[PDB]
């Protein structure tokens, strides 16, 4: 019984690592988007931008 | 007469071991069923199961 429980525990831990991996990948995409947005803001901060390109 | 009684006692004891064997086999099946149910519960105790899997 304990060995079967251990196998089930390994499967549960693998599911946990998989869901963590999926979350990590989503966060990677989000971080890339955030960095792009930060660069956009920094570019907008330049004085010579009139209003339209802003 | 004692010899006849001894034969009767041997037959009765053998019937008893037969009953014990049948009960033991059925209870072995029951133990297997309980082990499978325990595995099912441990699997369900995950967090990555939403609702349908449960």
């Amino acid at each position: 019984a304990q060995s079967r429980g251990l196998d089930v525990a390994m499967r549960n831990a693998n599911d946990g690592i998989s869901i963590a991996q999926t979350a990590e990948g989503a966060m990677n995409e989000s971080t890339s988007i955030l960095q792009r947005m930060r660069d956009l803001a920094l570019q907008s901060a330049n004085g010579t931008n009139s209003a339209s390109e802003r």
